[PDB]
């Protein structure tokens, strides 16, 4: 039922209900002969749809908002990057020309400037501290700390117990670390144990690649990172 990387045409999208009024967002990229996918968030707020992550690129973020338009059918107003890394933040002009206001932590602005990447407009205050966390509408934005960018944002939906943990938090068929090149090896399990600790009663967790699951992503997560750490 969880769509795969086999169902997912490169440039196309689906959308998957997890809970009233939540969905995530499931695209494809080619990157090294090998075609990998990738999660994003949408939180129902109202009339109106909060987005988190963009599909991984231009095409796939301007396929996203159709398939955003053709299956809800409310207007996306706002979207959060959860870092500045391009399967978060590449299709954020795709948003800003739509008329979605686009934001990201002052550390992910910073970082996408210095990496040449796109830069959401909106600066997210309150969460340059680890363990900071605010409510953004629908949402709970949370830093845990350094993990897999020093930037990373997870997002908690209350009213449906949701987890999403982004890049942070790895499915669990991914039994290696990926692109750890801006990583914090040393912090990533504590930044876990962060999340751990504020959301013990989350009921769904979504990577930011792969199969959702439960809380044991994260335990899964910090064994990975560690055995990595060891190699
Ligand atoms: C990655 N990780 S990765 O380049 O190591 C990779 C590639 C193919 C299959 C698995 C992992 C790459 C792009 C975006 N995100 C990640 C990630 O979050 O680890
Ligand atoms: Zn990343
Ligand atoms: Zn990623
Ligand atoms: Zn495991």
């Amino acid at each position: 039922e969880y769509p795969t990387v086999s169902e997912i045409p490169v440039g196309e999208v689906r959308l998957y209900q997890i809970a009233d009024g939540v969905w995530s967002h499931i695209a494809t990229q080619s990157f090294d002969g090998a075609v990998y996918p990738s999660n994003g968030l949408i939180v129902r707020d109202g009339d109106e749809l909060l987005l988190i992550d963009t599909a991984w690129g231009a095409k796939n973020t301007a396929a996203l908002l159709a398939e955003i338009e053709k299956q809800i059918g409310l207007p996306v107003t706002r979207a959060v990057s959860t870092h500045f890394h391009d399967d978060r933040v590449g299709g954020v002009d795709v948003l800003r020309a739509a008329g979605v206001a686009t934001y990201a932590s002052p550390s992910t602005r910073r970082l996408a400037e210095v990496e040449g990447n796109e830069i959401p407009t909106h600066s997210l205050e309150g969460l340059s501290s680890s363990g900071d966390a605010v409510r953004f509408g629908p949402v709970e934005l949370f830093y845990p700390g350094a993990a897999h960018s020093t930037d990373n944002l997870v997002v908690y939906v209350p009213s449906a117990s949701v987890l999403y943990g982004g890049c942070a938090i790895y499915e669990l068929s991914r039994t290696s670390a990926g692109n750890v090149a801006d990583a914090d090896l040393a912090e990533w399990p504590t930044s876990i144990e962060r999340i751990q600790q504020h959301y013990p009663e989350a009921q769904f967790v979504i990577p930011g690649h792969g199969l959702p699951g439960g809380l044991d992503l994260l335990k899964h997560t910090t064994n990975v990172v560690k055995a990595h750490t060891n190699r």
